[PDB]
């Protein structure tokens, strides 16, 4: 199946992404102030894209195109000094549209040349190659390729992608664990939870459980998920924990959604023995490269709920 | 039970926002770059605010207070002029916590002279009394409250409480409908749909199938929802279309979901056939008052939907009144 060999090609899809970035380095430089755009999965890829320029000392601010095309009034665009489309195809209309409105310096992000990279006056191709409906290694690879292309406009030090790569080699080494946790508990929905960089990949991991697994399933930033969400998590909830640094907040949150009766995986870059029923640790990265092993474990937790739950992840109902 | 009894009370809250704001409209003056600070309901209260603060020509800026106390560095703050912390209690500790890290001006918008507005420089105090865990009348008064605060600070025209108001009553006039709504169809998950000022909206009522309903509620923006999500609508799904302005983008949006065997609610300022399954028309307001009637209809939809599965919103299995953490890592002494 494609959406698993694709998963699996995350390493790889680094070594590209790296690439990618080192062919365009010269040619694309990434201002303070930007504006990212993208649908479903790419929107998700825009808020981290977005985070990463704030982190960094920039201004980013991404919205879904369709907000952008009828309610931009609504948010805190200002003027940025550069917008940044996002399609895996690079033919998503939105995309095309909300890009045609704007007279501002353009970057398209794409797996292909494309009518997207062809619209703009910059284009960074990741030609991470999916088969599968659904983005799996290409939102990972494209951040990385832009995390580079960022820190190489701000004067900033590169990541060695050898290291990135080996990362997500060892997330990917979780493969039958992550098996087994399908096998275990019969779990009826999910809440994954992150801060910072880690939400928006909670809010990516949430979208794959849909769409391979028509499945119920939420995502929350970290502790912001007590204030009334939590009253959905009981005995058939996983609760899919993810933090870079954990501290004894973490360990009562672990402990109430427990006492509800869910069950907790915690996945963090750090060992850390809160009583949490499953445990995924990845290496350690930079702050800003640290989000990239926990997407494939996510993947990989949402590929095989979908199979055990008899569906075919590569061709989901209704999506095109 | 104290939940529907607080819904109807919207109007009244209107009333009692407007007097709230009258009483400090001459020592509150709103900048243009404010950040918003909230939890739970009232973080997506925090959305709304900062969506008006733009659409009124200024920069606002919204986030979880958790994500502020500790990944800040991540966010589009900036340079705030103001920092307005929200909690209904005003003892959420969170937003104590996070407003003790910021050294710009403070203002605190809660029912409750507390520990919040005693934190603060200003204080918007609404007070809309509330029972239940689940928050509703209150979200929709601090709303208007700010709004007036933010035109008048802005030289813009003040709304009329009084129209706003009767806005909420025509809503509330729907309850009877809603039951049958959820009568008509049981439903096992429910998606609600909105752009700008009604995507926080889509949000909250989401919240409040969460929290009273322990249910299977999604909220997105408009036609974000076309990218994967829809996945998970079929003949089970309740779609909760809520639009002031209704165009052909709607009309194919509301054909995808019939497609997929949904049903569909139109939430919406006038009275369209879309092919919609339901319809609901709410009171016509200015651009910026406009979400004040779909709240209460959204929460009498999750109230009905409670009381249908047996529940008690009053007091939802697990839920605090008030969220809290220790404040004080160390008792100083």
């Amino acid at each position: 199946m494609k959406t698993l060999t694709e998963i699996k090609q995350t390493p790889k899809g680094i070594i590209k992404a790296d690439e990618s970035f080192n062919q365009v380095k010269d040619k694309i430089r990434l201002p303070r102030r930007i504006l990212y755009l993208g649908c479903g999965s790419s929107h998700f890829l825009a808020k981290l894209l977005a985070m990463v320029t704030n982190m960094h000392g920039g201004t980013g601010v991404a919205l879904p195109c369709s907000e952008f095309l009828y309610s931009k009034e609504a948010y805190p665009i200002g003027k940025p000094e550069l917008v940044v489309g996002i399609s895996r195809s690079g033919e998503t209309t939105e995309v095309l549209l909300a890009l045609e409105k704007i007279n501002t310096p353009k970057l398209g992000i794409s797996a292909y040349e494309s009518s997207l990279t062809r619209a703009c006056d910059y284009s960074l191709v990741v030609p991470t190659i999916e088969e599968s409906v659904v983005m799996t290694h290409s939102f990972t690879a494209f951040y990385f390729a832009y995390l580079q292309l960022l820190r190489h406009s701000y004067g900033l030090p590169l990541l060695e992608a050898t290291e990135v790569a080996k990362a997500t080699e060892k997330a990917l080494e979780y493969e039958n664990y992550i098996k087994e946790i399908v096998e275990d508990f019969d779990f009826q929905n999910v809440i994954f939870l992150g801060s910072g960089l880690l939400y928006p990949v909670a809010l990516e991991a949430s979208l794959k459980m849909k769409e391979m697994a028509i499945f119920w399933s939420e995502a929350y930033p970290t502790f912001e998920v007590r204030h009334g969400f939590k009253a959905i998590a009981d005995e058939n909830t996983l609760v899919v924990l993810m933090a870079q640094e954990l501290f004894e907040w973490h360990k009562k949150l672990v402990n109430e959604f427990k006492g509800q009766r869910a069950r907790v995986l915690l996945i963090s870059n750090s060992q850390q023995e809160f009583g949490q029923d499953y445990s995924i640790e990845v290496p350690r990265l930079s702050k800003d490269a640290t989000p990239i092993p926990y997407l494939p474990v996510v993947q990989l937790l949402s590929y095989y709920k979908a199979v055990a739950r008899g569906l075919n992840p590569d061709n989901p109902r209704f999506l095109d």
